[PDB]
């Protein structure tokens, strides 16, 4: 329309449905201008370590990452719905961004001054047909803030492709994103489009009340005889022995069903009398990796698995936990004191997941006789076996929504390591960009490349709104349950809120899994 | 041809959480060799009264 | 089996109709398994780095966030597919010794 | 390179065509390297932790992979067997199962 | 809603012969432990619910 | 029904006994039941 | 059973943490029919296979 | 219309026919005096 | 790779987003603002 006719409203609510939730949530942010309007060549670093080494394109663009959950979420809407709910998914969205208004910058005697241009234009597109290197799976920064006060800085777009060490590929493809269509937006344009998940698995916001190995009956016995051991009778002779398993030996028992698959992880003492019982060494030495073409990579969650035994909190596997920073702003790249940032504890799908520390078994290595005895080794990775269960890696408040499914002839289980909803057609990437102004030219025609552009920025609103669908618990249980409480007793400043600076934290990580089901 | 052992050492098993299990059916697999009947697996096969 | 005879005159003929299988991908892919990410941010998740010794027989537990800089040590969610390892040969006129 | 010849062992390459894999190599590691490594103890001020390469493994959660591609001269299709169960029937050769 | 313990082969099936008697078995449960003391995430169920 | 805009999460009745012989609200060997704790209605909270 | 008692069931005190486990009894019973020859007679199991 | 509404939008794409093609192209230009 | 002929059919041109900038040097410093009013003045010669 107009420049003084506002394009949009502010729309920060949540609103509960029977079997659904509508989280809408509205960001104030800014646009500057990379790379002075140049797609530029990015390559790794140079040396002898082939790992971290890479080649991509920089863009002259920004995007739209909302993908975490206390985006959308409040502290006390994600209580309210974990405490009450076994499942939730996502099934639709809508994103609109309005009220945009580019600002001109001029620099002169160390005095900068700010006037808005009101003909400059914002184009904005969002990638439908996933043509474009999709960046939003990789759990990364420039997302929203959790808080809806603070102001959103549109993260550089810019992509990696196919690679020999820094330099490239044959095969390795270059992205114009000039060469898309997008919406030129003045100050009163806006923009909207609307989006649908296609169907995912609910992720499981419920605990077990039973182990894997345990869902025997305890007061009757097996009917099933089982081979038991090799006695020697008389001298030279030998007897075999079969027993029934009893309620008194559960261990010695027929199972129906076995552990999810596992890849083991070494072990770290957590806690203050432990502290001094670990060894001194790195992630990088002795921990779990992958490898793929001359590289080789740390596998950094894993397959899920339980973080710690039983009643031994302070041992507990160094892979698989996440950890999150209780500010989005914090700078510090390493830290050596925990209370710094949130470790979350994966101990709710111990009775399907087996422990990270402990091998996943043991297999027979030989063929006993009387001359050779039997021997035996342990399994640190197991693949898949018929009649394994195992449960996903919870979300957080904190953690990744979504990750995109590669295209791929082949998937197995296609639930992101890190957390969320795999998905085939995840939510499109949105492409936002400060259309170039140049500078005067020179009056008579040359045709040297066009340096010279007037420095400007665009800020504005943007809307973001999902609708959650949730499974309702039915539930038996007698005796009450677990649940996210916020227990700090006294304290000089509530947890999840502001500080006296005007700084808001996140005190402690969230997961879903509160609420327990038979297994 | 046996030797003395018990299935809790030598045998196959699986643990979960601080406990070790037996894997007592496990996986299906044939029991035993064409033509060697009488040398065959131990934890595989079901039995009865 | 029940069959057709056929002398010079006579001629065969039947139609089949493949059941639904999945595309075969004639495609190459532009980017590496582990490559997905921007380059050009940092991840905002915290792991275990390393164990240090703090003092004579104290430890010190360091945790890092993956930066654009250190790829190698990062969250990812997918793996290579299964794999089964095999021997290597050397191909060529240099090599072949 | 051609259908009709009758040797069954030749010790010159230049006769017959070799086939190279190497359009799968962003998703699929290569045969020749470990496909990764294990912690294989529990480590401790005592013990320190060990680990050992990972030559073979099945599948794990989040795994993704490509096919062997078919070629202008490998097989089209193949028989599913009929058994219980099948993972990813994909023939090992190439082409369609 | 239960622990379905009917999956376990156990003892407290039909007989297989039709003129002997069904003696039914008592019904009981396991839930989550820490050895043999109870864990906070256990259940109580209640089959006069 | 609750209709709240407050940010932060809220206290809520949980039952933490850790580990324990008996769990809480429920029989014991000798077949008694029992309730450890009393529970009261106030939790959620309101602006005055 | 039990009296008409809700009881609560444990592991052996041992230690062997393999054997342990926490349950409860109830004075309840259930059917298991869950086997072949309860439904089949080997005659019919016969002429089935 | 007006200054604070857009003309046109930004067109780079060309999208293939049976027997053709289109190829949409758009810039951004300087004018001297 | 894939045609052996390729010829024009037909062809549009378009122009927009207009925008006028007004410049003033003055100290050896230059500004540039835009002028609102000034027009652009576009033909196509279709005559020849
Ligand atoms: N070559 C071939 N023939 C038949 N079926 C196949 C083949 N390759 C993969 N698949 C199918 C079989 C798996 O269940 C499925 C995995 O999901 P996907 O959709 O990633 O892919
Ligand atoms: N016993 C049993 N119960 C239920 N589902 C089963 C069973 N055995 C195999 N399957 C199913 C489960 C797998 O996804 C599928 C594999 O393809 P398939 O068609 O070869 O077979």
């Amino acid at each position: 329309d107009g420049v003084g006719n506002s394009s949009g409203n502010w729309h920060c609510d949540s609103q509960w449905l029977e079997n659904g939730v509508v989280t809408r949530t509205t960001r104030t942010w800014v646009l500057p201008s990379y790379n002075n309007h140049l797609y530029k060549r990015i390559q790794g670093p140079s040396g002898g370590d082939n790992n971290n080494k890479f080649f991509g394109f920089s863009t002259p663009w920004g995007y739209f990452d909302y993908n975490r959950f206390h985006c959308h979420f409040s502290p006390r809407d994600w209580q309210r719905l974990i405490n009450n709910n076994w499942g939730i998914r996502p099934k639709a969205m809508r994103f609109r961004l309005f009220n945009i208004q580019v600002k001109e910058v001029t620099v002169q005697d160390s005095n900068t001054t700010i006037a808005n241009n009101l003909t400059s234009t914002v184009q904005v597109f969002a990638d439908k047909d996933y043509q474009l290197p999709y960046v939003l799976g990789s759990a990364t920064e420039g997302t929203f803030p959790p808080f809806p006060a603070d102001i959103y800085t549109i993260p550089q777009y810019g992509y990696c492709t196919l690679n020999y060490n820094n330099e490239a590929v044959d095969r390795s493809a270059f992205y114009c994103l000039d060469y898309f269509p997008s919406d030129m937006l003045r100050t009163g344009n806006n923009f909207e489009f609307t989006y649908t998940f296609e169907d995912v698995p609910f992720h499981s916001m419920f605990a077990h009340n039973q182990t894997l190995d345990r869902l025997m009956n305890p007061l009757v016995d097996q009917y099933l005889w089982a081979f038991s051991s090799v006695s020697q009778a008389g001298s030279s002779g030998r007897a075999l022995h079969y027993s029934r398993a009893t309620k008194t030996n559960m261990a010695a028992q027929y199972r129906n069903w076995l552990p999810g698959p596992f890849f083991r992880d070494q072990q770290i003492f957590t806690g203050a009398s432990n502290i001094t019982k670990n060894n001194v060494f790195s992630v990088w030495e002795k921990g779990k990796q992958w490898e793929l073409d001359n590289r080789t990579n740390l596998m950094q969650p894993g397959p899920a698995a339980a973080t710690t035994f039983s009643g031994e909190p302070d041992r507990q596997a160094m892979q698989n936990t996440l950890a999150f920073s209780r500010t989005v702003y914090d700078q510090t790249t390493a830290t050596t004191d925990r209370n710094q940032i949130l470790i979350t504890n994966e101990d709710e799908i111990r009775p399907t997941n087996s422990v990270g520390i402990d091998a996943w078994g043991a297999v027979p290595t030989n063929n006993q006789s009387i001359v050779t005895p039997g021997t035996r080794a342990a399994v640190n990775n197991q693949g898949a076996l018929p009649g394994m269960v195992w449960q996903n890696r919870d979300i957080y408040l904190q953690g990744p929504i979504w990750a995109k499914i590669p295209d791929t002839d082949n998937h197995f289980h296609p639930s992101p390591l890190i957390g969320g909803f795999g998905c085939k057609h995840p939510p499109p990437q949105i492409f936002i960009k400060n259309t170039p102004v140049p500078a005067n030219p020179s009056e008579t025609f040359q045709t040297a490349k066009v340096a010279s552009f007037i420095n400007q920025y665009s800020t504005g609103q943007c809307t973001v709104e999902i609708f959650w669908e949730l499974k309702k618990e039915t539930s038996k249980r007698w005796n009450p349950e677990i649940q996210f409480t916020s227990n700090f007793g006294n304290a000089a400043d509530i947890q999840f809120a502001v500080s006296d600076t005007g700084s808001y934290s996140e005190p402690r990580p969230i997961g879903t899994r509160y609420l327990t089901k038979p297994l």
